[PDB]
């Protein structure tokens, strides 16, 4: 319980109460209906607007130097380290506030609703938000459903968004970050199956493989993930909204790849067994891998292909 949260708590009551009646509010309030996020889901996820201009929230919150230190320190102003200039971090955009375990805002996510980049802000890192323990949307897939049987990583605020709408509500997603081992720790306390979904582009297929690396060392037996790969030039928002609920569920049934097959893929594809050589090359890459799984039976399953493929016995792997 320290000073920030009153202020983004705040700053979320002004975002939201800016997006019901605030002069600029045409632009903003015809994104959401563009995209049947009214009402409902509106709610649910805590949308607001922040409108056009660098003082919009200092001009309504106010306070002296220690809680203007406060408001930048949560990441709500933007600070010049030379000057001492000041102003709002979030200006001209929709507002996705963030919320912890126990239902505090602790950050904003906002996207752009002019032509000034990035199209997509998020906020520092601060003493109540760390990007590499949180997931957008987490709290709001256990409001709505305690007894979750699988949780849906996406890489956006709209994937997230976007699937909810659609009746897909399990989804969370990483915050311009890689999956760090303290996500897969937070998401498998939850749940005994993951299903990783990665955009159609080179970033998305990087970030699968760091997935992939942070799952491994938590990987206890009898958790099961899954890497669905969507086609080039796609994310989770604008797939969902083309083809639906139904058919996204289809395409995740048909073409999730499983964790171990995708390991041995992109590995085989590095080093190809077919040779003596590729062989050796590809137990060398892949056993530091396999040794981290914690779960018995998995590390177990996982050499046994290992020496499937290569030949090697655990005395051949291990001395390589």
């Amino acid at each position: 319980d320290s000073p920030l949260y009153p202020l983004l708590s705040a700053a979320a009551e002004f975002y939201k109460q800016a997006l019901k009646s605030h002069p600029a509010r045409k632009a903003a309030v015809n994104y959401l209906k563009g995209r049947g996020l009214t009402g409902e889901i509106a709610r649910d996820f805590g949308l607001g607007f922040a409108p056009p201009g660098w003082d919009n929230l200092l001009k309504h919150l106010g306070g002296d130097n220690l809680q203007l230190k406060a408001m930048l320190d949560a990441g709500l102003l933007v600070e010049n380290s030379d000057t001492g200039k000041r102003y709002d971090r979030f200006r001209d955009r929709v507002m996705f506030p963030i919320r912890d375990s126990r239902g505090r805002i602790i950050a904003f996510g906002g996207r752009v609703l002019g032509d000034d980049k990035p199209k997509y802000l998020n906020s520092p890192e601060t003493p109540v938000f760390h990007k590499g323990q949180e997931l957008y949307g987490l709290y709001e897939a256990r409001q709505k459903n305690r007894d979750l049987d699988e949780i849906m990583v996406v890489e956006g605020y709209m994937d997230v968004i976007a699937l909810a709408q659609q009746g897909i509500r399990n989804a969370v997603a990483t915050l311009g970050t890689a999956t760090s081992e303290e996500h897969i720790k937070r998401l498998f306390r939850l749940v005994p199956s993951i299903l990783f979904c990665f955009d159609g582009d080179q970033a998305g297929r990087k970030a699968a493989w760091r997935a992939l690396e942070s799952v491994l060392p938590n990987l206890q037996d009898g958790k099961r993930v899954r890497f669905l790969f969507l086609p080039e030039g796609e994310d989770p928002d604008s797939l969902v909204r083309a083809e639906g609920e139904d058919a996204f569920r289809a395409r995740i049934t048909q073409q999730a790849q499983p964790l171990a097959e995708y390991f041995f893929q992109q590995l085989m594809l590095e080093a190809d067994p077919a040779t003596l050589e590729g062989k050796a090359h590809l137990a060398t890459l892949a056993a530091p891998l396999l040794e981290k799984i914690p779960g018995n039976n998995l590390r177990l399953l996982m050499r046994q292909r290992l020496s499937e493929i290569t030949g090697l016995s655990g005395e051949n792997i291990g001395q390589l």
